[PDB]
């Protein structure tokens, strides 16, 4: 399964960045060069809509009371339904990578950074399990990158 394995590669290194504050220097896998840019879309994009959507997103990560890996393995079902039903579009995938952002920082800050990758993973997995089809027609993370592209 490439696409998962390309989402959860862009999905982990910019949750891990936004909690760590460190880029990850590590060359990224095939189709380098386009995941590169999808990161580079997230950092762009990513810390507008977190801002944007403050408010809700503390309401929801408070409601959400996660505190170790089991509440961890337990969010894919309120992700789940917040997402998958209804119209999507590019700005729809950005929101839920970008909430995934702001919860690897709150489990950062709570010591609990192991949680982070299994957090990337159900986030990918969720996407891909959902939207595949959709990804495959928007032409996947090459789709993505020329949706938010300005020159
Ligand atoms: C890691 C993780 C990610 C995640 O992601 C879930 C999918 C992303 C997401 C969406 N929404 C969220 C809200 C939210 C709520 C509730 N109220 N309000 C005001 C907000 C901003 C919060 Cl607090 C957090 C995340 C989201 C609802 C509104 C925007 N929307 C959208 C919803 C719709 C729609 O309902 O059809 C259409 C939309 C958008 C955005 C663009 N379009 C077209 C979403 O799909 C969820 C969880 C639990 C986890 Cl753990």
């Amino acid at each position: 399964d490439e696409l998962y394995r390309q989402s959860l590669e862009i999905i982990s290194r910019y949750l891990r960045e936004q909690a760590t504050g460190a880029k990850d220097t590590k060359p990224m896998g095939r189709s380098g060069a386009t995941s590169r840019k999808a990161l580079e879309t997230l950092r762009r994009v990513g810390d507008g809509v977190q801002r944007n959507h403050e408010t809700a997103f503390q309401g929801m990560l408070r409601k959400l009371d996660i505190k170790n890996e089991d509440d961890v393995k337990s969010l894919s079902r309120v992700m789940i339904h917040v997402f998958s039903d209804g119209v999507t579009n590019w700005g729809r995938i950005v929101t839920l990578i970008s909430f995934g952002a702001f919860v690897a920082k709150h489990l950062k800050t709570i010591n609990q950074e192991s949680c982070i990758e299994p957090l990337a993973e159900s986030i990918t997995d969720v996407l891909v399990r959902t939207k595949r089809d959709w990804l495959v027609k928007q032409r996947g993370w090459d789709g993505f990158v020329e949706f938010f592209h300005v020159e």
